């Protein structure tokens, strides 16, 4: 039972890195790849969603949400016919749920539904992943039912900050939009420094709700990038909490959530390299 082999992997794959072991006996190159190669992908195929025209929303045909996570668009402030975005919701640190949604970037015919999941979901921070669709205004616009405005804008040596506000009828809120920039698909990032600070930026972000919404991190095809973003988050996390971290775990734990979760060995082994570097920064 291929599924029932898959799933079994990913809920119980696991391989415990003390803090003194990453930094000083990490598992060899070779190993990191072979391990990286035996995580299954849990990719959905086309059979798997009964979705009619979801195609069209998606930019690449195989990288689909997989149905038990995926955000679904209740139509609350639209008349829009569907409910489709490619778009999962994703556990964070020790499986609390939804703390992020990790979504494709845009298209031309998908801005209206993303505004809408943020509105939905009451979204207040989104971390965009990109190397050098614009789906944010220059000053003021108008996406289907809301209206984003830009307050603030503040070039950071690796990231731009971008302070808006999208309003629906009476009601407007504040979303914190973070752009980091030189990180090419397929690729990791120049340095783990620039990860880190983007990490740290994203802790930082006030949290006025009493319920926080999910942050949404997006990339062009929503898992190679984010993967990688939020899989180093949670690793400083089980870092600064318990001195140790299962990265092998972290990552099975985020393709149950999207499928595809991290593209490459390469990225894989960024993530032991990043997670290392932080180690040195933790108390002692």
């Amino acid at each position: 039972t291929p599924r029932e082999v898959t799933l079994h992997f990913l809920r119980t794959a696991g391989h415990p890195l003390t803090r003194w072991a990453l930094q000083r006996q990490p598992p060899s190159p070779k190993q990191l790849e072979e391990e990286f190669l035996k995580i299954p992908s849990n990719f959905v195929s086309p059979e798997d969603l009964d979705i009619p025209g979801h195609a069209s929303k998606d930019r690449y045909k195989t990288i689909l949400p997989n149905p038990q996570s995926r955000v679904c668009l209740g139509r609350a402030q639209s008349q829009e016919d569907g409910d489709y975005i490619n778009a999962n919701y994703i556990r964070g640190y020790d499986g609390k749920e939804k703390v992020y949604i990790a979504t494709q970037g845009p298209m031309p015919n998908t801005v209206s539904d993303f505004w809408e999941m943020v509105w939905q979901e009451e979204v207040s921070l989104i971390v965009m992943l990109t190397q050098l669709v614009h789906y944010w205004p220059t000053e003021e616009e108008t996406y289907g039912p809301f209206q984003i405005r830009i307050q603030d804008m503040k070039e950071c040596p690796e990231y731009t900050v971008r302070q808006l506000t999208i309003q629906y009828q009476e009601e407007r809120r504040s979303v914190k939009h973070i752009l980091f920039s030189a990180w090419p698909a397929h690729q990791t990032p120049e340095s783990a420094g620039p990860l880190l600070r983007l990490v740290a930026e994203v802790e930082e972000s006030p949290e006025t709700a009493a319920h926080p919404g999910p942050i949404v991190v997006h990339c062009s095809a929503g898992i190679g990038r984010t993967g990688c973003f939020i899989a180093t988050r949670i690793g400083c996390q089980q870092l600064k909490a318990r001195g140790e971290v299962d990265i092998l775990g972290i990552v099975c734990q985020l393709r149950l959530d999207r499928g595809g979760m991290i593209q490459t060995a390469e990225q894989y082994q960024f993530l032991h390299h990043t997670l290392a570097l932080y180690a040195g920064q933790l108390p002692e």
